[PDB]
């Protein structure tokens, strides 16, 4: 099965998922001088006040905080998007060292980790239909740098002990994802894909310019998670990121100058 090791990592994925070499793969490097300011872009509308978190799961590749997406409770609208996109889950990708871990890069700079808030287009009825559509998903990406602690992240950090290994889950209600956002909603946007198998080309990427800061202690606790299941040889869950892919026939647009 696919993973992030020497023998099953990103350089191998194309053999089972040929779209890995496709025309709109993610992540990409964001070249800040060649992204174009687009004044037609509308401001992002992040409406998370009625968010209903349910559960946190270690799925063997990252951990997901899952939300009730059976009504319009936590939605993303505006920006490049047409329609309403519902929040279904968020997760992170991170490194073994503070100098790496993000999937997107900015002028080839790597951040310590990257947060993905995953949303799907309600006109397609459910998430499984949406991933089959070129405008099915909107993923809001937020860079993490190491510095001061992020208070809104600590509730996540404190439950990781209970989901150390693949397949473990825990109740995770009443979490407010607004605590994970930076001050500014300035962003870059481009059409891309899921960054793990099945690598489907269904995502409008919205990557915020402003990183959030997290503490050394917070990211260290990410790195104590396990890729393996309970009773299997311990392999630390680190460096679960795909590197930058060719931009091909795409232009990255900026909401700001
Ligand atoms: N009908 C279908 N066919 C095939 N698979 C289906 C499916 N229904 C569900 N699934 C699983 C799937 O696709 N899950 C995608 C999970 C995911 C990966 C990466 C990101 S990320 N890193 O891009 O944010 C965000 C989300
Ligand atoms: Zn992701």
């Amino acid at each position: 099965h696919w993973g992030y090791g020497k023998h099953n990592g990103p350089e191998h994925w194309h053999k089972d998922f040929p779209i890995a070499k496709g025309e709109r793969q993610s992540p990409v490097d964001i070249d800040t001088h060649t992204a174009k300011y687009d004044p037609s872009l509308k401001p992002l509308s992040v409406s998370y006040d009625q968010a209903t978190s349910l559960r946190i799961l270690n799925n063997g590749h990252a951990f997901n905080v899952e939300f009730d997406d059976s009504q319009d409770k936590a939605v993303l609208k505006g920006g490049p998007l047409d329609g309403t996109y519902r929040l279904i889950q968020f997760h992170f990708h991170w490194g073994s060292l503070d100098g790496q871990g993000s999937e997107h890069t900015v002028d080839k700079k790597k951040y310590a980790a990257e947060l993905h808030l995953v949303h799907w287009n309600t006109k397609y009825g459910d998430f499984g239909k949406a991933v089959q559509q070129p405008d099915g998903l909107a993923v809001l990406g937020i860079f993490l740098k190491v510095g001061s602690a992020k208070p809104g992240l600590q509730k996540v950090v404190d439950v990781l002990d209970s989901i150390k290994t693949k397949g473990k889950s825990a109740d995770f209600t009443n979490f407010d994802p607004r605590g994970l956002l930076p001050e500014s909603l300035d962003y870059w946007t481009y059409p891309g894909s899921l960054t793990t198998p099945p690598l489907l080309e269904c995502v409008t990427w919205i990557v915020l310019k402003e990183p959030i800061s997290v503490s050394s202690e917070q990211v260290l606790k990410f790195r104590k998670l396990n890729f393996n299941g309970e009773g299997e040889p311990e392999e630390l869950m680190v460096d679960n990121w795909r590197p930058a892919q060719p931009l091909k026939n795409r232009q990255i647009k900026a909401s700001f100058k």
